């Protein structure tokens, strides 16, 4: 309840990276006292289920329980730990053997790097010995929607939190037409999710984006096209090559006008058009932000200053093997958050273990990716029963990124390929490492 | 001298930044053991005298003694400390209360960050606890000269080291014409030095550069032009707007041909056209280079990795007040080197004290500078008795750089102006702080 005046380990933001760092610290410093300061009233929880498993649950009380069944059939909660796992912030300095506390509903509004101090929105001040910035990011919006009136904004969801899942799940049961703007994995996952729900009600789900196919920036054109067909088969009207010119309300309906002259009538909009790193604290903290990738600029060890690290979506870090990056993946927040916790306890380790990404777009599509995955890089695809396959992303004749298409339990192989940096003469032989033959 | 297997503090490079760090480390830890590895045969020495005082010495043995009198008339050596200040590398781990050693004539060729180890050109391996990279930079040459024959290269000086001063000084007494290429402070300082020698000796000194006038990139056009006139008054033939097309030999002499119709014939060429940061070790070390400014990319505390720092000309650092920069100034090497040393002894403080710059172009021109000094920025100059004046460099209606023209003992005032960063209603009133009125 009441924030202590001083804490050894202070973690800013109560998300995935923060929780991984808290567990990492406690593992290496058993009696450590870690304080997470989270503006969100919720305790740390994982987000991937918010766009997937929580929508495919048979339990009608899922919106209340926030529980789901994993791939192996085991049921669990999206929260990393139950409330009993944590200690209260007030008892954190006094409790024997320390623990992990979460100060929910409180925002760090000022970072005093000189005096190792943070100021909260309620005027409280907390001094620290080692600080992790794990603020993640805010979902971006459209300028066309920003310029629109207040009703348009109130009928637009920026999907990221538990509150967005509950509000949107209720909307899906109240309106007849939901439009998703954005072709990325998130927008495509929400389209498949709302798509399955729409079938029970006979409602409409629309997805439009500027690219020529789903994940146009990520997957090569041919696979992006195939994926778009699978999204359509999930009960989605996909409108590629769509750039939003303006948005307004006409007779109660939302009217989306595209630059190509087309117009779309809908009841509600979901905007999935990228993430904005939360770097407000860089101003008072005098911390550097990366102008190319956004976010806090940190080195290979995720360190910004003597006792300040950054992990998760907010951390623009230097990859020794792949260059400066900023990754927005669940496993990355775990890996980078875990790494930060180790470095905050003297590990002095650099980012080395490459984190992975995954996405599920209906039952027939499951993606796993790792490394530099971008459609503008040269690509070589090897497939077998359309069906499954691997896509290698090349730079300087070396594989720097891999996308696995309906191939599971083989990420270590992909990680080793990127690691060794070997110049392969025939990627067909390399595809056999992923059980792709013929 | 032989290198130990281990040393607590390892400084790569034996220049100004390295010495300032060694002095700083020892000041903080009077028992520290510091090893400087220098590819140069010389002990650490300051460079500004190589283009100024050493050429105006009243001692005809200056080229051998390398001693000179400062502005206050106090004689001293170009070396930071005499050999008695240092100990041998072999005895460094065994001498009680440690000391500072300089491994001369050895080049670190490999940096193994993982194992905190370096490899020398002779195969020796040295492990460290904390490491500073102070490798400075190599003088840049001209493509036109790179294309010329070996004889042309043999008669071109890349002025930077003690050997270049001795070689060029010997030449000035053996040839009839020397040509300096480059309009910066270095080229201009050398022009004034050789020009004075040419006065009471009967020889020619030529300076040519593509800019409209000396320090075209630094000073405003009107002040650059005024400075060019006084360099000429020192006995120099200044040829602005000169772009070299080729360099060849003609009857034993060097014939420079500019892109325009002009042609210059001289006996010797001195090239002073910028510096190339020495970042060879970034490859094996897995260290990040700055593609914009060059050099190693470090944070505000001059840190690159957990136990690696960078200082001096080779350090691209984050200036909390002015942004990311890389400065190539003597005082910067001292300030950043000693700040590095402090941070290598647990200080953990950012670059906050702004370093200054100076240049002497004859007896009637004394420049001092601080902050972001760039002719492409908007400037406001205030002058009194042409005489003296101050040049304010503005960004966002705030002073970010100051050049003082024949105004001394007032750098703390210029530093304070840049520190406060307040929008001034009238810069004339600010100029009064520098004793400029009417
Ligand atoms: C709906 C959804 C589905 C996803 N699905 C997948 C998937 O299938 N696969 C995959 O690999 N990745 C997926 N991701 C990405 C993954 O969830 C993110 O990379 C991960 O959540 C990043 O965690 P984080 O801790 O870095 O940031 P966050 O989880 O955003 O944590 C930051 C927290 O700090 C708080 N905060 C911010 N500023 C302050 C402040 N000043 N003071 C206090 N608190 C502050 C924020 O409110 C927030 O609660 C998904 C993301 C979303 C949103
Ligand atoms: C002639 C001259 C005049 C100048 N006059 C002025 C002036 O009036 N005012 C001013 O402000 N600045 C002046 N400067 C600039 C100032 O001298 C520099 O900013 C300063 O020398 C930078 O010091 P440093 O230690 O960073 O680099 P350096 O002095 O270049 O030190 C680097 C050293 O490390 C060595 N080294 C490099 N790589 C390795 C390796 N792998 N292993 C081992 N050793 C290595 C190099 O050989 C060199 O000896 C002048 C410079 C010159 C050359």
């Amino acid at each position: 309840d009441k924030a202590p005046s001083h804490v050894p380990f202070l973690l800013i933001g109560g998300g995935t990276a923060a929780f991984a760092a808290a567990r990492s610290i406690r593992a290496r410093d058993p009696g450590a006292r870690v304080l997470i300061v989270s503006e969100d009233p919720e305790l740390p929880y994982m987000r991937p289920p918010l766009s997937k498993e929580l929508w495919f649950s048979d339990d009608p009380n899922v919106t209340k329980t926030l529980r789901f069944k994993q791939a192996n059939g085991k049921e669990r909660s999206i929260y990393f730990q139950p409330p009993s796992f944590y200690v209260s912030a007030q008892d954190l300095p006094h409790i024997e053997n320390g623990g992990v506390a979460v100060l929910t509903g409180k925002k760090v509004v000022q970072l005093d790097v000189r005096d190792n101090m943070v100021k909260l929105n309620d005027g409280s001040q907390i001094t620290y010995e080692k600080c992790l910035i794990a603020t993640g990011g805010t979902p971006r919006s459209l300028s066309a929607i920003d310029r629109a009136g207040a009703e348009v904004k109130s009928r637009t969801t920026l999907f990221r939190k538990i509150g967005d899942f509950r509000s949107l799940e209720k909307i899906s049961r109240e309106v007849k037409s939901i439009t998703i703007i954005g072709g990325g994995f998130l927008g495509s996952e929400l389209a498949c999710a709302l798509g399955r729900k729409a079938r029970a009600l006979g409602t409409e789900v629309i997805q439009l984006f500027p690219e020529k196919g789903n994940m146009g920036k990520i997957l090569p054109e041919y696979l992006s096209n195939w994926t778009m067909e699978k999204v359509r088969r999930e009960g989605v009207k996909v409108m590629p090559n769509a750039i939003v010119q303006s948005v307004g309300v006409s007779s109660g309906k939302l009217l989306i006008k595209l630059k190509d002259g087309r117009k779309v009538e809908t009841d509600h909009i979901v905007a999935a058009v990228g993430l904005e790193p939360n770097v407000e604290l860089a101003k008072t903290g005098g911390l550097e932000i990366d102008s190319d990738f956004g976010g806090f600029r940190v080195n290979a060890e995720l360190q910004a200053r003597s006792n300040i690290w950054v992990a998760g979506d907010a951390a623009c870090f230097y990859d020794i093997k792949l260059g400066r990056r900023r990754v927005e993946h669940h496993d990355h927040a775990v890996v980078s958050g875990r790494l930060a916790g180790e470095n905050m306890t003297g590990a002095a380790k650099p980012y080395w273990h490459q984190s992975m990404f995954w996405s599920d777009l209906g039952p027939d599509v499951g993606y796993e990716a790792i490394g530099l995955v971008d459609s503008s890089l040269p690509t070589v695809g090897v497939f077998a029963k359309y069906g499954k396959g691997v896509i290698f992303y090349l730079r300087d004749k070396v594989v720097v990124g891999i996308v696995l298409w309906n191939i599971f339990n083989r990420m270590p192989i992909a990680r080793k390929i990127i690691k060794d940096g070997e110049q392969h003469e025939d990627l067909n032989e390399v595809a056999k490492l992923f059980n792709i033959h013929e």
